[PDB]
């Protein structure tokens, strides 16, 4: 297994890193792998985001 690359976003909602961030680890845990890195996308607002692009890797 290699590590898989991974994007979601949200066309409704603006949010913060500590949503996005959620939503990758639990995305990658979901996939019996672990977040390793991530990268919030399309800035909103003045501290939000609309999406995030992230790595999962095998235990
Ligand atoms: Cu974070």
């Amino acid at each position: 297994e290699a590590c898989k690359f991974l994007h979601q976003e949200r066309m409704d909602v603006c949010e913060t890193h500590l949503h996005w961030h959620t939503v990758a680890k639990e995305t990658c845990s979901e996939k019996s792998t672990n977040l390793h890195d991530y990268g919030m996308l399309l800035p909103c607002g003045i501290d939000k985001f609309r999406g995030v692009e992230f790595v999962c890797c095998p235990l």
